[PDB]
C-alpha cells in the first residue's frame, strides 16, 4: 500500500501521478496491466534494480524482503 511504499522510500523518487525521479506509479501500472507475470516481473524490478527501462536514471536495488517487494509489486499494479 501507500505506506509500505513510503516507509521503503520509494516515494523520494517515485510519485503515484507524476514522474520525479523514477517513473510515475500509474504509468509503471498501466504499461504492465497487460502482461504476464506482471507482479513477480515488478518484484524483481524492485529487489534487483533497474537500467534502461524509463529512460537514462537506473534504479538501484532496494534491501526489501521478498514479502514486501511482492505486496508493492501488487499495489502499483492497482493504481490503475
Ligand atoms: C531513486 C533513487 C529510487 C528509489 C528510492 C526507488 N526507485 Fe523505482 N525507479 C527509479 C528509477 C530511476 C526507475 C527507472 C529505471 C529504468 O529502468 O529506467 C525506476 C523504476 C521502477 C519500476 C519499474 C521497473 C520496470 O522494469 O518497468 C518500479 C516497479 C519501481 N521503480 C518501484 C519502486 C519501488 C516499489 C520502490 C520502493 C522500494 C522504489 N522503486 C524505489 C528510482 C527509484
Amino acid at each position: 500500500d501507500a505506506d509500505l511504499a513510503k516507509k521503503n522510500n520509494c516515494i523520494a523518487c517515485h510519485q503515484v501521478e507524476t514522474k520525479v525521479v523514477g517513473p510515475a506509479l500509474k504509468d509503471i501500472a498501466a504499461k504492465y496491466a497487460d502482461k504476464d507475470d506482471a507482479a513477480t516481473y515488478l518484484a524483481g524490478k524492485i529487489k534487483g534494480g533497474s537500467s534502461g527501462v524509463w529512460g537514462q536514471i537506473p534504479m538501484p536495488p532496494v534491501n526489501v524482503s521478498d514479502a514486501d517487494a511482492k505486496a508493492l509489486a501488487d499495489w502499483i499494479l492497482t493504481l490503475k
